[PDB]
């Protein structure tokens, strides 16, 4: 089947916009839309922890036992895993803001799953991530907005700082089409 794709450089690193699977993906960490519960789910979640493995499950829940002394982990913070059976070295697994439930943060609290990811990406030296549309499925948060928080966010870090491969991979035409007309939109105010 055909992927749509584009893709834009910042600097030296490379923002790629794609239809497909994420668990699909090749990059050095892919990033987990995850539940706070660390729980396996339905979606992209359930799309991961069954592309993964078992394994995926056991280890989250003992960091949640372990280095969370059972909190939940909080929206827009990030826990790093193996990345198992999938075909990434790491998963960055981070919690989305459930749309509406705190408005007065929730922009914020989406850009810090991003900036988070990116920021342990460059610590570990890894030089490839993949990200799913965080928070746009149950979480409810709608895509028009979304994809722009993210691209900002994304754009911004990769004007600052090196990294390498940032991909959003997309899981329906519609999705990738307003992320397509919003990178373009974004690329052009540079
Ligand atoms: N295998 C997959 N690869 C990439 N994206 C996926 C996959 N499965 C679902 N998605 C997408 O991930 C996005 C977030 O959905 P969801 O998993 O419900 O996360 P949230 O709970 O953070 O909204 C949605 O756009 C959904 O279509």
């Amino acid at each position: 089947s055909h992927m749509a794709s584009m893709k834009h450089n910042i600097n030296d690193n490379t923002l790629e916009i794609v239809v497909g699977d994420i668990t699909k993906e090749t990059t050095n960490v892919i990033v987990n839309a995850a539940n706070g519960s660390l729980l396996g789910g339905g979606g992209v979640d359930g799309a991961i922890h069954h592309a993964a493995g078992p394994e995926l499950l056991k280890a989250c829940q003992e960091m949640r036992n372990n280095e969370l002394n059972g909190e939940e982990l909080p929206t827009g913070e990030v826990i790093i895993t193996s990345g198992f059976q999938l075909p990434s070295r790491f998963i960055i697994h981070t919690v989305g803001p459930i749309w509406n439930q705190t408005p007065d943060l929730q922009e914020e609290l989406l850009a810090n799953c991003y900036r988070n990811a990116l920021e342990l990406v460059k610590v570990k030296k890894l030089s490839s991530i993949s990200f799913p549309s965080i928070s746009t499925g149950v979480y409810g948060y709608p895509i028009h907005e979304a994809a722009a928080i993210a691209l900002q966010t994304i754009i911004q870090f990769l004007q600052e700082n090196d990294v390498g491969l940032v991909k959003v991979v997309l899981f329906s035409e519609r999705d990738y089409s307003i992320y397509q007309e919003k990178l373009k939109y974004l690329i052009e105010k540079i």
